[PDB]
RNA sequence: GCCAAUGAGGCCGAGGC
């Protein structure tokens, strides 16, 4: 397939578990946003952990506008290689080409958030 | 069943039938 180049950075095979996982869970924990517009809103509000968006989206463009808010924002991001996974990490039986996790105050998400976003940077040695 | 977060359908935010 050939991942396209301006999906940086890009979960490695377990992260993607992992960064699946979590999204799952703060979807229960009413902690979870998803789709671009949505997303993006997270960002402006200042209540975004970190985004995660799919590689595979289509055309990526529909999404690039993101990393940039993030860099703008200080909220890390990450791509996963699937919307389809993504979609049913979402809980939705349509892929999702991206989703924010969202800032709960005294959630118990939290050592699990920050490990995704400290395996973020690692990402960006 | 079908449509649907690449946006339900009444900015909000995962439902419609």
């Amino acid at each position: 397939a050939d991942v396209n180049p301006k999906a940086y950075p890009l979960a490695d095979a377990h992260l993607t578990k992992k960064l699946l996982d979590l999204v799952q869970q703060s979807c229960n924990y009413k902690q979870l946003r998803k789709g671009a517009n949505e997303a993006t809103k997270t960002l402006n509000r200042g209540i975004s952990e970190f985004i995660v968006m799919a590689a595979d989206a289509e055309p990526l463009e529909i999404i690039l506008h993101l990393p940039l808010l993030c860099e703008d924002k200080n909220v890390p991001y990450v791509f996963v290689r699937s919307k389809q996974a993504l979609g049913r990490a979402c809980g939705v039986s349509r892929p999702v080409i991206a989703c924010s996790v969202t800032i709960k105050e005294g959630s118990q998400l939290k050592q699990q958030i920050q490990s995704i976003q400290q395996s973020i940077e690692r990402l960006l040695v």
